[PDB]
This record gives structure tokens, sequence and C-alpha cells, in this order.
């Protein structure tokens, strides 16, 4: 038993991560088959960082400038090009160990494995969430950019976000693999905010269901509600409205447990609008909303 | 900026993994050069649970019953061995992918990166602790005996704990990568208790300091305090008493910050005794002491 947050195996992205330099800006890339992704911000010096023209910044560069490094082995680019914000720099040698892999675009609410990695080498493995805000809450320092958020289904690594930048709260925004950013966020550096930081109804409800199967049920009430009941209370707690198709994919975790998708939300109702007391669940005291129904069934049952 | 539970990257061990099979029981096991290491209750069976004599149980027993596979390839046992608890079964291949790696015995309050695997396939990584009552704090479903808890040094991974059980309270009990159990825990279907769940003073010290560095600083307070003092309000909430040695550790943290390790006690002191009054510190609700200070240093500034 026990349930933690628990990334994916970090082998198979660790073999495709390598060091950009352009001049004097260094960061991380991702070498799949002959090709090196990196974020187009690479080409930006302190002069043209408030409102730059990437266009004009590479019609000046040349694929000379841009440094690979695989380890202390160096690549050779042989052929740049920029896909919306993302750089595309073709390589001699193909990655040895690129693996089956798909570029793909995940919503608010899907969690992701993030490799923090710094000079092309990782860091570290964690557990993220893509928030309703579109940013996500992650730990990027300086030289973190390039960094990669993956999913593994059986042999396929599905690659869906690269680090891009910091916003002034603390949380940080980013693009999928192909150049285009989540949420409204852009690569200049203006100010942008977030928003209102939502809570996702389905995922807490379903680490309460966790909690359940790992035999915290202390917060389980005799009590029941009704779809909107829960709605009009939970939206001052800036909590995302759950919908009958939220109600559909909690469906195998009511019936593992034995409890109602509705008699779990009237416990929630409960705990948001009295509060935990102290209380733990899960060593939390919290309501956690970065498990997905797919994460419990995943971590409860198998592999 | 942020902070999160991050575990080393899994590539490294991902490669020494297997499936060791003896009869009807099927764990995981560690493939390192030409020894595949695993909790030598594999060789139990039902009626052999509750008081086994392994001893005996292996003088019925052959390297011919016991089956490694290295994915759908198989491995073959040549020569076996108890030591301690763990068993060691010679094989006729080499592990390719070895790394260079230690055996290290950690101690209490030591944090490792644990890689829980089913039938010799990774399931996910997360960061785990040694607690002061030698158990550790996972999440493990049966088959998930053999995974094992590590650090990585630079090049060298370091192997510090291999699953062998599941306490009653659901905290998990297990050995070094030698056979020897940490704790007063043993191999057999007995009642083994916990004792007392103390907090890692140290650890949430540093943990406070990383909320310093990432700008929380509510719970900063103008007030100082003594060893002792501290002491004896922190004894009844279960906490490991503070010494001049856990002092020195954190005088990196204490002058990055400028916040001297007595006026952190003190703003812990009140934080235990006062709460944390729905508060949050870097997204927790509670004090985490699962963070050493060097964690803090290596996830704040650098690899
Ligand atoms: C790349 O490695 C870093 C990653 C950051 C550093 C702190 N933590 C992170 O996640 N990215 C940056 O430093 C970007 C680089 C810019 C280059 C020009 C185009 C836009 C991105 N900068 C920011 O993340 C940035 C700029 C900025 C301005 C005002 C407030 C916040 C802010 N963040
Ligand atoms: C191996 O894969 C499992 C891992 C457990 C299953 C649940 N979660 C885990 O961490 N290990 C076991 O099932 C052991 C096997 C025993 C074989 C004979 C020698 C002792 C270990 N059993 C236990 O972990 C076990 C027995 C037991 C009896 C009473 C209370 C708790 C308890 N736990």
């Amino acid at each position: 038993s026990g349930f933690r947050k628990m990334a994916f195996p970090s082998g198979k992205v660790e073999g495709c991560m390598v060091q950009v330099t352009c001049g004097t800006t260094t960061l991380n890339g991702l070498w799949l088959d002959d090709v090196v992704y990196c974020p187009r911000h690479v080409i930006c010096t302190s002069e043209d960082m408030l409102n730059p023209n990437y266009e004009d910044l590479l019609i000046r560069k040349s694929n000379h400038n841009f440094l690979v490094q695989a380890g202390n082995v160096q690549l050779r680019v042989i052929g740049h090009s920029m896909q919306n914000c993302v750089l595309k720099l073709k390589v001699d040698t193909a990655n040895p160990k690129t693996p089956k892999y798909k570029f793909v675009r995940i919503q608010p609410g899907q969690t992701f494995s993030v490799l923090a990695c710094y000079n092309g080498s990782p860091s570290g493995v964690y557990q993220c969430a893509m928030r309703p805000n579109f940013t996500i809450k992650g730990s990027f320092l300086n030289g973190s950019c390039g960094s990669v958020g993956f999913n593994i289904d059986y042999d396929c690594v599905s690659f869906c976000y690269m680090h891009h930048m910091e916003l002034p709260t603390g949380v940080h925004a980013g693009t999928d693999l192909e150049g285009n950013f989540y949420g409204p966020f852009v690569d200049r550096q203006t100010a942008q905010a977030a928003g209102t930081d939502t809570t996702i109804t389905v995922n807490v409800l379903a680490w309460l269901y966790a909690a359940v199967i790992n035999g915290d049920r202390w917060f389980l009430n005799r009590f029941t509600t009704t779809l909107n009941d829960f709605n009009l209370v939970a939206m001052k707690y800036n909590y995302e409205p759950l919908t009958q198709d939220h109600v559909d994919i909690l469906g195998p975790l009511s019936a593992q447990t034995g409890i109602a998708v509705l008699d779990m939300c009237a416990s929630l109702k409960e705990l948001l609008q009295n509060g935990m007391n102290g209380r733990t669940i899960l060593g939390s005291a919290l309501l956690e909303d970065e498990f997905t129904p797919f994460d419990v069934v995943r971590q409860c049952s198998g592999v």
C-alpha cells in the first residue's frame, strides 16, 4: 500500500537530452532522430529581450553559431529552422538512443513527468500537472529551459511540454514539442499574469478515492449531494466546476470502492466548508489535485 | 524557482532490473555484473511463511528452480548463495548496462530515490527517506519486492535499500544490498511494529530555509531561542532532538539566507505550538521532513 507522487522512469528521455549554446546563452535540447529541438529564445541577447523579432534575429544568424553537445561529445548542426517558438537544428548524426515517441498536446488537468536538466545533464524527475491557467507548478532555475515533460505508454514516450519561462508568481510556462505555447503566453520578457489558481475537482475526488483504497476513511459522510448544490459551493473556493463527463471518468473508482461519486462530492463539500481540522489524508493536510483518475488506478494496481 | 519532491534520474538503475521467479513466487532482482540480487523470501511457500528456516528451505532447493528474465530475455542461473537476507544468483551473462555503483548503508534521516518495479519492469520513481524507526513511507504493492532505492553522485550509483515487506501500519521495511535489514525488522510473517513516528527536525528546518529562498517568509519571527528551550517543547510533538552537529549541517543554509539557525528554531517553535492556521508553506500545510540540507542545496543551485 501507500500513495506518493510518482514520476515515470527517466531513462528513455535521458539519452535524448543535449546542451545547446548560441553565443552567451546555454540551455537544453531534445535530440530525436537527426533533429535537436530547443526554445527559439536561445538566439536572444540582453539587448533584444523585451520585444524580440525572432525572424530578424535569425536573418543575422547562421547554423554555425549554434553549438550542440551530447555529453563531452559534439554534434554538427547542418541546417536550422524556426517552427513556431521552437528551433529545429538538423544534426549530422542521428541519436542512436532515440526512442519510440510521439508529440501530443495535453489539456488542463492532465499530469506529466518533468525531467529537469541543466547543461544537457539530468538533475531530477518530478510529477507535474497542466494547471487550469495553462501554467505548471515546477522547480526550474536558470539554464533549465529545454527540459521536457512526458508520459510513457507501454513502449512509447509521449513528449508534451518544453520549458520556456517563469511567470512573476513563481509558476512556469512553456510550449508543446511543435512550438505552440500552452495558454495565452508568449516568449517575450513582458509581464504575463497567470490568473486564478483553480483546483482540479475531478483530480481531488480521485485522490480521495485513493485515500479510501488505502484505509483513510474519516472524511466519509453519510450525506449525499447533487451536481449543482456542489458546484454552487465549490465555485466560491475557486474549484473547477464538475461535469457529467468527470462523473463518468470517476466511474471505475466509485465502483472499486463502493462509494458513489455524489457521495464523495458531499464528503468534499464538508472538507471545503468545514475544513480538515489539522487531520491528515494520505499524509497531506490539503486537498491534492495533481493526481488524475488514471494515475490513481495505475499506482494502486500494476505498472 | 519552485521546490518539489525530486527523484534522481532512473535510467542507470532501469537496465539493472530483472524478474526473479522461484515456483509460484515472482519478484524483482538487481543484475549487477554477473550476479542477480533479490530477497531470500523468494523461496517461501504459503506453508512456511510464519517462521521459515531459510537454510533448510535451501538444502531442498537448487539453482535450477530459480528463473531470471531480463525482459523477454532469460539469463541462466549457474550458482546461488544466501548472504544475510539476500540471495545472490550467479548468472552466465554479465549485465552490459552495469553502471559504476557502490553499496552503502544510509542512516536515519537520509533520503533516497525508489524505483518501484513489478515483474522486472519499472512502474515509477519517487523520493523517500529512512524514517527514525528504520521504516520508509512508500508505495509498494504485491510483486514489488526486489525494488531498489539509490542515490546518484556524479557517475556513481549508490544502492542503499531493497524492498522486503510492509508493516501493519502501512509503512515498509527492507535491507541494504548486502542483506542486512534496517532496524530490528526480520523476514518473517510476524507482526513487527514500527514504533513512534518521529519527525526529522534538521530536515524540517532545511525545508523552511528552502521556503525563504523561494519567497515564503510569513513564518519568520523576530524571536530567537536556545537549544534546550526548543528541545523541551519539540519533545512533546515527537520531534527528533536537535544537536550541535545538526546546527553545523545547517551552516550553509543559515548564511545563504541570513537567518540564524536558532532564529528558525524559534520560528518552528511557534509553528508547532500555535500551528500553521491553514496557511501554506511551499504548497504544503504540514511541516515537511523528507528534504535533507543537501537536497535543498542541490535543487536550489545546480545539478
Ligand atoms: C531558461 O533557462 C529560463 C528559465 C527560468 C529562469 C528562472 N526559472 C525559470 O523557469 N528562462 C528565462 O530566463 C526566460 C528567457 C526569456 C528570453 C527572451 C524571451 C522570453 C524568455 N525569461 C523569463 O522566464 C522571464 C522574463 C521575465 C520578465 C519579467 C518577469 C518574469 C520574467 N520571466
Ligand atoms: C513483496 O513483493 C511483498 C511486498 C508487500 C506486499 C504489500 N506491500 C508490500 O510492501 N512482500 C510480502 O508480501 C511479504 C513476504 C513475506 C514472505 C515470508 C517472509 C516475510 C516476508 N510479506 C509481508 O510484507 C507481510 C507479512 C505480514 C504479516 C502480518 C502483517 C503484515 C505483514 N506483511
